[PDB]
Parts: structure tokens; C-alpha cells; sequence
């Protein structure tokens, strides 16, 4: 999809084998999947294609970024993985966290999502305010996803069960508790939970409800929760999609 890998050296290749290794490790011990695939939706999001700048290079470290109100949660995020970070200083930031994202997915039981290194760190980040917004609907989704990121329909449904992991924080979003009753396994509960209506302890966004009434987001709801691999599939698409909006000069 218009993607040109550039050339890493031996060494830079060597420590990605390496770098990906302890990511496993780390994250599963630390049980931080969720808030690292997060980061690196995050990390790949601040994207534009109305004026691309800014995003999916090492641009989520700067205080300036993490001050954000969707941001709350993302600071912790990169603060887990300085000490590792450090021990791969060949590796750019950018590389990095989409490396976490692919990780977290992996040891969670979800898809190998492949994964090509060569993102540069680049020196400013983009403008607060074209992040996701948790109270907002399908016309919303459209335009963080499609119309800035250059996602499709598809791409936009098989992303949102990202959210089959994790939980939010009344301290960082304010909405509470995880969306599936196992939010360290990487299935498609997500989309059971979603149609299966709202359940005691059990989160749904407004952001996720949109995806229920959508004539095009619903077959895709009705479809995943049908069909895990069909999920699966589709999911390892849209997050290989999504971690290369950082390449090939776009
Ligand atoms: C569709 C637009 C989206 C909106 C409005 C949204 C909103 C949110 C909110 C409000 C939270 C809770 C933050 C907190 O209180 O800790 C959250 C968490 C989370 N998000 Fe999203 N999100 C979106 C898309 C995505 C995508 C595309 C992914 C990855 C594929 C993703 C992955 C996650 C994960 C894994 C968590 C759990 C974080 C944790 O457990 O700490 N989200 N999201
Ligand atoms: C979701 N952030
Ligand atoms: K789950």
C-alpha cells in the first residue's frame, strides 16, 4: 500500500531480533500489553494526510505531547520502556514503540503482525487536537481514521477490537473498567461485548457504540464476532497499515 522499507545496517536488524525478545518478556511480566499497543496507536496516530506532519516518529516522548487530555496514561507508557530503550540505543524511538505495539499484540494471543524497521526520529511533534475522542460517533472515526490516517471502513472496525485488551482509568480518560471480561487475551470479545449490550462491570464508548448503528461499520462488528480469524486477519492488516504511516515518505 504505497510503502518503500528503507535499508537498516546488519547491526540495526540484529538488535530489532533482540529488542523484540525482551519486549515479550518484559511486557508480559510487567502485564502492560494494553497501555503499549495504546502508546503505539498513539505514536503512529498524530498523523495527517491533509498536511503530513508529525506522528509515528519518536514524537510521543516530548513533555509537549504527553501533556495531552487523550494523552493521560501515555507518559507512563514511555516511562516503562526507558530502561529498555536504553539497553538498544541504535534503535529510533519510532521503531521502538511500533515494535512494543506488535509485541503486545503477540503476547496477548493475538496476530503476528509483520513488522519492517527503519522509522526516523523526527524533531517536532503535530498539533494537539486531531487524537480520538471517546464521546464522538461514526462521522468522528471517519475522520481520525480515514480522512487523516488514510484508513479504510475496514481498517477503522478491526482497529476499535485493539480494545479487546486493557481498560480505561478514571484518572487518565475518566471512563472505567475493561471492555472484555479477559482483557489480557487478544480475541474478538470485543465485538461479542458490543452486541451483546452493555453487561455489569463491562466498558463501552460511544466511540464503540458508533461502530452498532453504522450501515458499514455494523456487518463488520456482526462479522468478527462471527468469525475470530476473519478478525484476526483483518486486525493484522489494519495494524501493519497504521505502523508504516511512519514510512516510505508517505
Ligand atoms: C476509535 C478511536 C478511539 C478512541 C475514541 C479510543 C479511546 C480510548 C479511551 C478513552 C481509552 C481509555 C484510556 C484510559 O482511561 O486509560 C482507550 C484505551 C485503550 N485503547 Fe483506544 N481509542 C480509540 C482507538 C484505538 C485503537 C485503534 C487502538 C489500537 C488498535 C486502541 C487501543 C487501546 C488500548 C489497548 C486501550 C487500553 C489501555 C490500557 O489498558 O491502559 N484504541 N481508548
Ligand atoms: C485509545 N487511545
Ligand atoms: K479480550
Amino acid at each position: 500500500s504505497g510503502k518503500s522499507y528503507p535499508t537498516v545496517s546488519a547491526d540495526y536488524q540484529k538488535a530489532v531480533e533482540k529488542a523484540k525478545k525482551k519486549l515479550r518478556g518484559f511486557i508480559a511480566e510487567k502485564r502492560c500489553a494494553p497501555l503499549m499497543l495504546r502508546l503505539a496507536w498513539h505514536s503512529a496516530g498524530t498523523f495527517d494526510k491533509g498536511t503530513k506532519t508529525g506522528g509515528p516518529f519518536g514524537t510521543i516522548k516530548h513533555p509537549a505531547e504527553l501533556a495531552h487530555s487523550a494523552n493521560n496514561g501515555l507518559d507512563i507508557a514511555v516511562r516503562l520502556l526507558e530502561p529498555l530503550k536504553a539497553e538498544f540505543p541504535i534503535l529510533s524511538y519510532a521503531d521502538f514503540y511500533q515494535l512494543a505495539g506488535v509485541v503486545a499484540v503477540e503476547v496477548t494471543g493475538g496476530p503476528e503482525v509483520p513488522f519492517h524497521p527503519g522509522r526516523e526520529d523526527k524533531p517536532e511533534p503535530p498539533p494537539e487536537g486531531r487524537l480520538p475522542d471517546a464521546t464522538k460517533g461514526s462521522d468522528h472515526l471517519r475522520d481520525v481514521f480515514g480522512k487523516a490516517m488514510g484508513l479504510t471502513d475496514q481498517d477503522i472496525v478491526a482497529l476499535s477490537g485493539g480494545h479487546t485488551i486493557g481498560a480505561a482509568h478514571k484518572e487518565r480518560s475518566g471512563f472505567e473498567g475493561p471492555w472484555t471480561s479477559n482483557p489480557l487475551i487478544f480475541d474478538n470479545s470485543y465485538f461479542t461485548e458490543l452486541l451483546s449490550g452493555e453487561k455489569e462491570g463491562l466498558l463501552q464508548l460511544p466511540s464503540d457504540k458508533a461502530l452498532l448503528s453504522d450501515p458499514v461499520f455494523r456487518p463488520l462488528v456482526d462479522k468478527y464476532a462471527a468469525d475470530e480469524d476473519a478478525f484476526f486477519a483483518d486486525y493484522a492488516e489494519a495494524h501493519q497499515k497504521l505502523s508504516e504511516l511512519g514510512f516510505a515518505d508517505a
